[PDB]
């Protein structure tokens, strides 16, 4: 029996990534569907094609929008059956630096409408149509390393990021009255389009910057490493694990320096 | 020699609550000029006034806008010649319940503007002038025990005092190689306007609704208790001393149902 | 059947003679684990839980895991016996009936605690990663700690400094052991009774609900041995490749430790 | 009026050290006394006398034998009038490596005696004393930067002083009815005879070695640092603070390699 038999799930920022990474193993681990949810609809709709059409559906969405969400998640119930997993994975990283003493305050506002405010808008409205449906329910934020620690720069991200610690924390006391589960999933070392702001473009490029500060070697770090991780949270071998940050990170030491 | 004797400090939010009673216990630790920076003005004069206007002076300041806290700062680096200590401690709390079920956004917007915007800009503009100055510098934010755990509503203001707290760890890790140290402060149990918008009124209310979920009994909280934090991490007793909060909270068992 | 996601790993349980290690290590075979060694001090009971599994995939060995000669003979064994050792679950604990406030700490009974659960721990942790060393396959250790090695409690002081101590170790040896590929964890049990836990009042499930629940976020899921079992098993697999220095805490969210 | 004035103070491991400084500095904050109770007679003896023989006593005490540390506490109360301040302060560090896969256990078990079977200890029977007296009290522990993050090496060392916060935290809940109030102070970068063990001597070690992991630079750690935030939290500037860790460590990143 595999482990999200028949389960109905939602993957925000699946279009790239973790997000696709996720989207793809829900699959291949039994989910009867997975909506990707996400800004980038060409790529979104490749994604979902190449997952199969049959088990996988695109959704244009802004997370940060309440309304646009909302219309998402009753999509997805509708034409699915349920709503079991909310993977609330989007987010954003500026280019710039973002010491704080330097810090450029538009594009924290940026960082933190994305991070924090889609976190908030998808635990809300995921818990708003679990609650409806009365079968319980997992949801799980994408925060990182930097929501337990300081770092060097991307001050707005580390904020963002220890936000989304305090949402889960607060939601999962709120909503284990009715069987949900809320955690988070804590990644460091994938290479992605987003990582690429901060010059993390090639595994070459994560050996070289961010695996001195990482204990764990012989492991290449994948994006399908932190999908395992949200595979369990999502599905009953977590059945009992609720206000928790699960980090797919190697073991870090402290973030990498400017 | 008093703990903060010649210093000079800014306290935002300083018009009311924990924020007065940390400008008048600056003063009374020998602080030269204590700006108090907030957005009520009829009062922060009026505090500011009752202190002595010797040794404090207000600012109408909106922490969460940039240009507005910065030259509050200058002007009080120009006027004051240095600037030691900020203690950002301005925040809100929404009398809505923001459950996140039922969470209000723009409400949510409003507490994260002021609670995280706010507490960037004035450690970014501290931190810009305490640089500049070369002198070190102490900067202090008003987290919460809510910092540090989840709690049963008040979800908004939850996320907005975790972030303070990743603020805090990196401005420490970042300021540092300038002797600037970066702190906070968590209070829990101090009735103040803002705890009212949660029914938290008068002392009575803290020893009916908090005092059950707090393990510290016989010592009846006050404003004054986080005064002092503030001023030991303030000073020279901290010098040594980044990266940290300090709760004063008489040990949070969890937070109140 | 279920995911292999043990398929051919060789596993010790320390403890596995009764409770959250006995229900470990049968869901590790279930999950196709090659063999895996009970290491405990309870005879009779060890030997009937191995048989009962099944003597092609499970053995006992008589070991105390405060004792490091023990330890090393039964790690040995496995490692002659069944070709590797992939992954160690450093479970065995105990708890005394007494109170132990710190105002009235009985500082033997504090002894007894400290030996099995802290020496014990870092015993286990020691000869197991140099056994895993040696072979050069990398491996998953996994300590059991608990809610309260996070945390104050309002009694049981020697266990909670015990649970502290093993976070210590988790995390020192995560640091340590990264670099020859090996993995160590911990798991975070709570509301599962237990023989241990009957030592403070906890011995049915309905006594879990009325002690413990309280104090518990999650409801509607009655907690189980095999929750924690299923834990250990993602830590202890490829699927947790990448996680080292974690706690992982399987107890519905713990608001609080439960009062005296 | 100074922060101790007229408080009665145990200083364990105060022969030596940070617990030297501390004694040293209570005794400047208006102590009545300081006893020092540790197991070198002759530098005990000598650190009392530098101090002052009307404010500070030795008392010979193995702090992991309950029957020592409670003789001591009884001497404390009879010959001072009572026991406000206990500063559960000695410590050992081997200087074997102590990497886990390398673990000396009898090593081990020296260093979890003094440090986790002391601290329980002390703890102990400073809260009865206390409890007996009912004016209330501060119990403080020395953790250190490795209390809350793993190590290298020195692992039992490590797990010893996670064992303490454990301690710390559980001590807190508990006696907090009586208005007694428990915390640690985490050190890092004071060069002593204990640090010697690891190859930290002088001032240029500490440079050279711990402060590469050290966020704040140009403030040159001391044991007084560490002293006057045990002299905060055993004063009524931090009398709703407790269960809490206050590290006095710079910042650190990680520890070092
Ligand atoms: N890659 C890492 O190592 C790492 C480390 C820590 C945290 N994370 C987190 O992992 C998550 C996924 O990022 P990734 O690294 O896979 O990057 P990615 O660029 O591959 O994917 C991010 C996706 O989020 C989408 N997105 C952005 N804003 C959106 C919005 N307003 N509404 C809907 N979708 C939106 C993007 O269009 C993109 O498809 C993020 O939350 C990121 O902060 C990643
Ligand atoms: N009272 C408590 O027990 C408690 C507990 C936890 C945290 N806190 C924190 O303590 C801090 C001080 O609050 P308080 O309880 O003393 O309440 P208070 O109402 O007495 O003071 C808050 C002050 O902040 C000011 N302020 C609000 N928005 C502002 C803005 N945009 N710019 C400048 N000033 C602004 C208010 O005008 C007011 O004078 C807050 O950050 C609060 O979150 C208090
Ligand atoms: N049950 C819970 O809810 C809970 C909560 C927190 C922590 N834990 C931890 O879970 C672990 C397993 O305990 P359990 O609850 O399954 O109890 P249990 O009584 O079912 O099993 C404990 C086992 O450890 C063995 N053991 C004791 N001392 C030993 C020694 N010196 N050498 C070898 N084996 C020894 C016992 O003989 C027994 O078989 C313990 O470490 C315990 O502290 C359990
Ligand atoms: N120096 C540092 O930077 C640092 C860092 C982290 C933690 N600490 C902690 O600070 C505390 C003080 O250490 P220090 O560096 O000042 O060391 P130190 O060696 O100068 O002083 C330790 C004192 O404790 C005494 N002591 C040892 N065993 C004892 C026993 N059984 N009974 C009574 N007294 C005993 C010693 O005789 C000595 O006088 C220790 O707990 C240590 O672990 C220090
Ligand atoms: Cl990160
Ligand atoms: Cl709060
Ligand atoms: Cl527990
Ligand atoms: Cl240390």
């Amino acid at each position: 029996k595999k482990k999200l038999e028949g389960k109905v799930a939602i993957v925000t920022g699946g279009a790239s990534g973790i997000g696709e990474a996720t989207a793809r193993l829900f699959v291949k681990y039994g989910a009867r569907a997975v909506v990707i949810a996400d800004i980038q609809s060409e790529l979104g709709r490749s994604v979902a094609e190449s997952i199969g059409k049959e088990r996988c559906s695109f959704v244009q969405c802004d997370v940060a929008d309440e309304e646009q969400v909302k219309s998402m998640i009753e999509w997805t119930a509708t034409t699915y059956g349920g709503l079991d997993v909310m993977f609330s994975n989007a987010g954003v990283l500026n280019s710039a630096a973002q010491t704080v003493k330097d810090l450029d305050l538009p594009l924290f506002d940026k960082v933190m409408r994305v991070n924090t405010r889609g976190a908030a808008v998808c635990v809300k409205q995921a818990a708003r149509k679990m609650v409806e449906l009365g079968r319980g329910g997992s949801i799980i934020c994408n925060a990182g390393s930097s929501a337990v620690r300081g770092a060097h720069g991307v001050t707005d991200y580390v904020m963002s990021k220890h936000a989304v610690i305090g949402l889960v924390r607060s939601a999962s006391m709120q909503l284990g009255a009715h069987s949900i589960r809320v955690n988070s999933v804590s990644p460091m070392a994938v290479a992605t389009p987003l990582t690429r702001n901060q010059g993390i473009s090639t595994p070459d490029d994560v050996q070289k910057f961010l695996m001195p500060f990482i204990s764990l070697k012989g492991v290449p770090p994948t994006a399908e490493q932190v999908a395992e991780a949200a595979a369990f949270l999502g599905s009953d071998e977590a059945a009992f694990v609720t206000g928790h940050d699960l980090p797919v990170d190697g073991g870090v030491l402290c973030m990498p320096f400017l």
